[PDB]
């Protein structure tokens, strides 16, 4: 009764030994419970001879992939090794040859998964992407990156530069020693290119995404959006309007109240907008390795039970704009009042406009209900901007 | 190319289980070489209307339904636990499949139908929420706020500052309440919720009179207010812990944290906060589950039902590689509060922490952390007089 379930693995960093580790203890019960004993046939490695663990010795390590894509024996092959060139050819070349691919690559893109789960359907195999989370959504908004969140809540919280809350980051291992992954905001947008992808069904590309990272963010910005009664996130966001998905990243001042506004340290989380649903929200930190792992091994067993594309269309939904600003300007003149008032004279329409103290000659402006940034508009009017924010959560 | 169905009950749900049917009909013919046929629903009368006039076999007898054996799959979603439970029990006698998203179902009768289910070799299909509440190994507690009118009153309270009979009263005025509340306002609802949550979480059932249940009525604006200002919210938690075999489920008001996740969720908004292993804690937040979210879920429950049948783990991750707090207030004490302060460090067992506040004349409330059991009977048997303890939590 029981079939052999061949595999093969591309890669073995800690994501890769944590699949091997947690099929080899499950072993049994996949066994005894899905008919189907799993072979771990070959693992792919950039290097052969270094030392390793006693148990990944005993399974067949190779350096040539060759050996992996033209093994006819094995049913799915588990791709774990990043990259996008070659990587992303072995995938192609896998499903071509009607091998099912799971792959928990982190530099994989919209383009990519695309081009992957067209060529698998067209080939008739599985193709399974991670990346703990699974129409009508019209826009979300993310913290998608745990170290840049936990500096801003450790600046916000302990009252610290941001280089002081990078380098505590750095003793404490979120981040890294080149953190310009984390910090600039090109991993948040990376994920905001992914989460577009699956909740618009929209291929844009990284360089789509408007994205400015955390590490212009001072601690002055954070007191005064506090004492307005905002937080400083950094927020990857996706609105899709009229066909269109416009996305970014960026040092977003969010209302307290909001859900979002609560996330700190290292939690992420996805808020959720569409017609004509209520507001939804995950919340959960970054998964580490053993989770991958674990999502993969799962994964390995949902392809196994197959021996399917895509969506529900939901028009059943019959029978039943604006954005808002932090403007930071500096060598200002004259009172906040003044500050004020030709604000008032020179903005086009718009729902409310408060002013605060920021510094020296320096004020802050929070305008909600405008079409656009009004960051040229104040600059034509001879004041120097510091800088614009986008602000989210207003009731 | 014939998929034959039956639904138990119309209301929204089941009439946008049909109408999902009919928008995607031609999608899965091609995404199962089959087609769908709603053969019969059942309603309880005929002659109500309006949700519109349509083409399909209605009936009032469910032995039609039950008789027919041509059927692949019974949908229902009629609600009650009788008879529906027994007309389950028959489909899935008969060997017919059966999704059900029927809301007032607890743990005792899913394990019963999942068991009958596995035992006659066809699938069982729960739709819940408070999402579809799998959300599927490494659970030791959750903590929810899963009921929406109870969550708006303690935030119309809050927010306005308003009595809990004005804020009922509004909740009422604006349909959050109905005219008799009590499911909503004693916790009943909530507690039905932590019975199912349990069971998924944990796999284990327990009844409804298990939940330890205490609603919102009594809550009142000193309490919301004292606990502001000692840093806490005042929610109706759900909550469900899993210690030496044995589930500990309760529903009550409790205070929790100001910087916990679930502090800030508001209005009608419901969550489920899950913590587990070495695992980060999660929380799931949106509003119930609409009519429309829930016929979505049982459509593709249908399809993947369709495609197996051909039939259907918890992976082990084994590798290298609590005490409880209480806000209790107490009333005709005399004296300072440097006084009750000092009283309650000498009555008290030994734990972790101790506030005191005014809570009114001649009365004090004290936040404790780190105690087995509430000091009631205990600040009690020592000649004071205990209004109440409410739990607290999110405490770091």
């Amino acid at each position: 009764h029981m079939k052999k379930l061949n595999i093969a693995l591309l890669g073995l960093g800690t994501v890769g030994s944590g699949v091997v580790k947690i099929i080899e203890e499950n072993r049994q019960q996949i066994q005894d419970t899905l008919n189907k004993d799993i072979v771990i046939k070959h693992i792919l490695v950039r290097d052969k001879s270094k030392k390793r663990p006693l148990n990944i010795s005993q399974y067949h390590l190779t350096e040539d992939v060759n050996e992996i894509l033209n093994d006819d024996s094995l049913d799915i092959i588990v791709e774990v090794m990043g990259g996008i060139e070659p990587t992303v050819d072995w995938l192609r070349t896998a499903l071509k040859n009607k091998k099912h691919v799971i792959t928990a690559n982190k530099d994989l893109l919209a383009v990519h998964l695309k081009l992957l789960e067209d060529l698998a359907e067209e080939n008739g195999v599985a193709l399974k992407f991670e990346a703990v989370g699974g129409n009508n959504i019209s826009k979300f908004m993310g913290i998608l990156n745990g170290t840049s969140n936990f500096i801003l809540s450790k600046m916000t919280k302990e009252q610290t530069t941001f280089e002081e809350a990078l380098d505590e980051a750095k003793r404490l291992g979120f981040a890294e020693a080149d953190p310009t992954d984390d910090v600039e905001g090109v991993d948040a947008a990376r994920k905001v290119v992914i989460t577009s992808y699956l909740s618009f069904n929209q291929v844009i590309k990284l360089n789509d995404v408007k994205r400015r990272g955390i590490s212009g963010v001072t601690l002055t910005d954070i007191n005064v959006a506090d004492q307005l009664g905002y937080k400083i996130k950094l927020i990857g966001k996706g609105i899709y309007e009229n066909g269109k998905v416009n996305a970014s990243v960026e040092p977003t001042l969010i209302d307290k109240k909001h859900q979002l506004a609560a996330v700190e340290d290292e939690y992420n989380a996805i808020y959720v907008i569409g017609d004509a649903v209520g507001d939804t929200m995950f919340y959960g930190k970054g998964a580490g390795s053993l989770a991958t792992g674990s999502a993969v091994v799962s994964d390995l067993l949902n392809v196994a039970l197959f021996f399917l594309h895509p969506p529900h269309f939901e028009l059943k939904t019959d029978k039943t704009e604006k954005s808002n600003f932090f403007v930071v300007v500096n060598h200002v003149k004259g009172s906040i009042e003044n500050f004020e008032n030709e604000l008032k004279a020179i903005l086009p329409f718009h729902r409310s406009l408060r002013v605060a103290n920021y510094d020296n000659q320096s004020y802050a402006a929070v305008i909600v209900g405008l079409e656009s940034s009004p960051e040229e508009l104040i600059t034509k009017h001879g004041y120097e901007v510091d800088k614009v924010y986008p602000v989210e959560g207003v009731l």
